[PDB]
């Protein structure tokens, strides 16, 4: 709330009153916040990692454009929210819509308000509405003009909230419609891909422990362990990790071949059946 | 409270006082905000996706389009309550409705007073009313015409809040008068099926982390487990699990056919009793 | 309280000052909230149900219109006191009809207060009352004139109130003089069918989830349970289900049939002496 | 928050109306904060003394610069977030901007309104707007100055978190594209890397200790140990420490050199390994 | 934040407003309380006590001056951060310089402006603006004179911070630079001086604490102790204490010679491996 | 803080603007404050009663002045530090200094500016100048004086606590230049000095209890003891105390011989060695 | 606080501006309160009465009026800091002394102010100057006489509290310096005289119960005891109690005889040692 206020304080908007320059400050004030946080929504994303992981090494378009279509679909569900909440939280509140097209309008009535206005003056005084520069003899001008310039933003905001909501939809359809499997077993591949994920980064975290811990103790001549690194020691064991080939057949894209009739949910269980 | 009046400030009406334009506006926010919550609804509402995976790959409407249709019903009884939540909380408020229709009012009275006021100037300064832009000759007047559009907008609103309610009340009526149970039945049938989803959600989960845990145990040599999660590889272990035309077996619409008399209340139901 | 402000604020009346028009908006903010209340009165009630499920199939009014008639007055003893709550609190405020009748005042004496003011000025200015839009002119004709429609509304309410006293009153003492039996066994029937109503709840719950968790069972090789779920496999185990014409015998009217002199309190109660 | 505005105000901006002066003074209260929080990054990095240790003594670029680069990338990132957060924090601000600008805009304009002002006056007068030192007749055009330059401070803060992005995010696909490993196999070798820092710092606190308490011990003739430190000198007892070379073995850049196919993942590790 | 007021009142800086006088009061409030600072920087180092103790008694540079260098180094380390943090507060603050250098600046357009004003009335006027005693016919001026000199200062404070920070980058880059070993092994020798210095004053406290008690209990013919102490005396009896000899061969600088390839971290542990 | 307040008040600066007679206030309320807490510094130390008891009856000077000297090094350390954190807060507050030297200023400016003000007059009026007593004619010379004064005592202040920084930080290094011994050893020898001090105290305590319950059970036939002074009387009993020439030899000069090169740390300890 | 300054209003100043009355009122507001606060220190002190009980009865100054004299430096130690905490914090305050020295002025200058003013005037006028009663020809004067005094008056309580701490310093190195004894031996007994102080009255006061519970039980023919009270009885009985002679031969000043060379701390011990 407080902090709050004091950080959308340097965000918030400062419209340059100037002609064919407010329109850029606008289109920069709607576009880089979206921008940066698309970007930070595709860096957040790991699966991003998994997909140019899957198309480096391999290099291989092989199966489709279709499954990396899928999984790009699952990463701009992830990323693409935060640009999209944010230019309609700008668009409804008009003000970079209204700092962008003041320089636009049809100077027809103003030049007939202003004693035949030149647009010369014309486009600056245009301009010069965003911050409420006007004078008496067009306040209600600049009134009216702002009125009907926000009516265009949050117009414009709300049908591309709305355009958004059916995209939205009509991926989902698509998902399901393109779908190789039932529903239900989608929602377990869910459930598997969390469990395989959570239990592999446990087991990472354990086995790399005991890794280190049998180098530490090679070189030091003991280990200093909590009792749960030490009841780590007592049950697992290691004698040596797993080889390279073997770690590039976990990565890639999530396989849904099936083995025998029988299904393969990830590429580790493709690479465990396969054993 | 604080954060609602925050939010609902950048959603409130600002009414363009324009002719032939607010009431565009005003048709947006009414309708749009309606219109995505009412495709969140049907988003957020699970069974619709159960009704695409049955009609998408079985291509089947051999029952008929009405098991289809209750289904819809139930889609739009958890769907459709936020889209009339919102047109009615805007047509009882009246904001949009008077933007909608103040350029439509009859000038005959505003011409009178107005001394001929031209419909060229007629038109616009009705449209100027709801920004209280009316000047001390027309003031009683800008209030008498915004008395009778909030009477229209809160006669509207409370016509469609009473014929949806019994709209609702019809297809509860039709819902049990085009049952083919009881409704001792039916609420047994929706004891079942609430206690399958939620047995076969937690079963879904558990069988889908003791398959990766043996997945990662084929990898690692061993795995990282809780207590609760030991207990899980303990007591319930997997050789395998089940394809996918067994799987496409339990997803659908939820038949009510009954083998020999004996009642079956779901397509896993009917797939158990089938063996 | 300040979220009931905040929702009574766009519920409470705004008179719209304009003949032949107040009194339709007054009948509509009395009428159509107490007609929304109204039927979800029947909508809340599950009884209702009973009731439509007992003439549809069945077809049977072969008993007499007098059990549903007090089914019905059952009905109405729950769902009615929300229309008869809501029309009286709008009429002792007063506020609806003198919105309603202002426009229906014998205006003789604002005739002879207003110079020979005319019908067509005079109805107007009737319906602008309860604006309180009378000049200092006729302040005190307006007080007076509101201060009589407001009598005539309590003094309605009041009578509505009490004649719905007289009503419910009459009604208890027609269900105890029709009564079949006593008031005490008549406490104990209301009694059984609590506990049988809560008893059939409970087990339609526990037999439902058993029967989920064994056609679960039958699908992945075990099931997920809690330690209660597990008891409850582990005590009422399940071979099939009751078949759907042994569940059209349990519902229907709470009938009260003594077999041989013995009585039977509920459908399912005859159908258990029955066997 | 009080002690963070206390703090603040001394290093708040306080823009020396001078020209020729205040653009230094504005390059300074950015860059020199900048450079110091960049600075302080390279410090606070561990990361950094291993790679001067690794080419100090070594002296081996016989690798490549890419490791070297990747860890400096690595360096980067934890270190160069701390200026960039400086310099658009004072960009958006504008004021460092507007100070350093202001005596370097086109005076024609100013020439114009000032009566012919000369440019030994209008530099020192273009100097003089940010301490809002122009008079009422340039009260108006040092506002549109300070707004264009306003805009040009906040376009370019926007700019350079846009590049900045664009630059963390390709330097991102070219740490997972010139990958010699999997993605998972780089979890795994960041929680390895974690372990193994976290064991060392562990085990060479408790060998330094029984070391220390081995020689107190030869020198007083008893130690003063707690419970825990007792525990210490009954469990790992030592004879002796590790060599020099020994040492030296272990520190260096992280290499991934396979032994045998078998991968080693640090040089304690690869020391392991070897033995 | 009271008393910190309150303190921080009397120390606060008063400048004389007299020429050729304020810049040594300047030069005192600067550089004594930064000296004092340093000096019980130095103060409060106890290695700085080990380097005169070192140098005193052996009066032995034989080694090198490096060593005590690097001594010297972390001496500074622990201690010129309170001079340095002292002289940017003060000159980013800016006061100190300000009436350091107000009684310097060229006069020539306080001359123009003041008349032909003397260098006996120009200097003891120019010593008289930080009490900002200008008139208003040199109060724009004073403020003008007031602001390049804040520039001066707030130039000359982040200077010093960037060049003390190149310097504290340049000294930790010399220090593993000039390093004999490496830097894990450093941090290694880190913790064996803090586990050493530790234990040390444990069991010195220890063994002083039974010799006391020896010494007592000849005297008295018992002791009063505390349990704690009773366990002292149970555990730890004293024969005799060390000679001064031995003593001194525990104390100096900090070695890093290598009897027979393995590493001696300290003298005393020098000590101990010599026998 | 209140009481503080309460307590300051009354010890507050008053100063008497008389001439020949401010001076000698200034004196007092500097000096004896500092003059009371330098005697009570010295009362406090308990050493210092050590040193007379070593000087009084031995009349031994033997050994030399300067283990004297170390001791009232050790006395002025603990003692000294009051008076001169009352000086230099009475200094940089600056109010006794003007106070003192308001009557010795150069008066030949006041005597120019007071229209040749006579020696007789000029002094008196000098001295109340500190009561801000001066018209408007020296208002600001009565400013300026007192700004000079101000300077010169906040500037004798800031090098009084500068000197005695410098004079702390020699008499470490002579102490540590001087010493007989290492500083491990000297930490050593103050944690003996502590432990002995302490273990002898309680054991005084604790001797000289258990030799009153002897004498009071001699006179009244038993004593009043808690279970502590039982045990107390169970573990230590005393036959008799110990004799005056003994008691002696305890108390003197810290000691450093060493008898046959094993050290003795306090005199104590030379006892108990002794036998 | 409240009830300090309540009890202090009453025994605040009021000065009674009339010549050669108020200096006597100034001098019984100082020293009657101190006169009272000695003798209650004397009061409330107990080894005055051992001083008394020692030279009444015995009549002997055999000894000296030397360890008189030491037992009453400790006698006015305890008690004679309370009259002087009492006059410097009056003296300080300096009403009393104004009070006191205001009819002592000498009158030339206020005879010169005052148009000849005689000493029938001038003593009178002198006197009430303390009130604040002179006019406004004398309003100057007066304030510089009341700080003259005030400065007198405090120069005085400085004076005093200076040559108190010299002779309480001069005090205690007579005390150690005219000691028979050390300074360890003194504090043990000191410590001695504690022990045997609070080891004589709870042993008294349990002689006294069971003494007391002997003749209860010897007049009714039991007793009334808690749990306590009968362990009193249960360990310590009594058969008589001590004469008369034995008990005064444990009174009177501390001795510190030495009886075969080992010391007697007191007259019990001498006593008992006798036995």
């Amino acid at each position: 709330t407080v902090g709050s206020q004091e950080l959308f304080s340097v965000v918030a908007f400062h419209c340059p009153c100037s002609p064919a320059r407010n329109y850029l400050y606008g289109l920069a004030a709607i576009g880089v916040p979206a921008l940066v946080l698309f970007i930070i929504g595709i860096i957040l994303n790991n699966h991003t990692w998994n997909l140019v992981a899957e198309c480096q090494h391999r290099r291989t378009k092989n199966c489709s454009a279709a499954p990396t279509f899928l999984l790009l679909s699952s990463i701009l569900g992830r990323a693409a929210v935060a640009p999209v909440t944010w230019s309609v939280i700008s668009l409804l509140r008009g003000e970079a819509y209204v700092c962008a097209l003041s320089e636009f309008v049809d100077p027809s009535s103003l030049t007939a308000r202003e004693e035949h206005f030149p647009s010369a003056h014309a486009t600056e005084i245009l301009a010069r509405f965003p911050c409420k520069e006007n004078p008496d003899n067009l306040s209600d001008f600049r009134e009216e003009v702002s009125r009907r310039l926000r009516y265009e933003s949050q117009l414009f905001g709300w049908l591309l909230i709305g355009v958004v909501a059916i995209l939205v939809f009509l991926t989902k359809c698509l998902k399901h419609y393109c779908s190789p499997l039932s529903y239900r077993q989608e929602a377990y591949w869910a459930q598997y891909r969390a469990n395989e994920d959570q239990l592999f980064q446990r087991t990472a975290e354990v086995h790399s422990r005991v890794l280190a811990a049998n180098n530490v103790r090679r070189f030091f001549g003991f280990v200093a362990l909590n009792k749960d690194d030490e009841e780590l020691i007592a049950n697992f064991p290691v004698e040596g990790t797993q080889p390279r080939p073997q770690w590039n057949a976990i990565t890639g894209v999530y396989l849904y071949r099936e083995n025998q009739g029988l299904p393969l949910y990830s590429r580790l269980h493709k690479w465990a059946q396969g054993l």
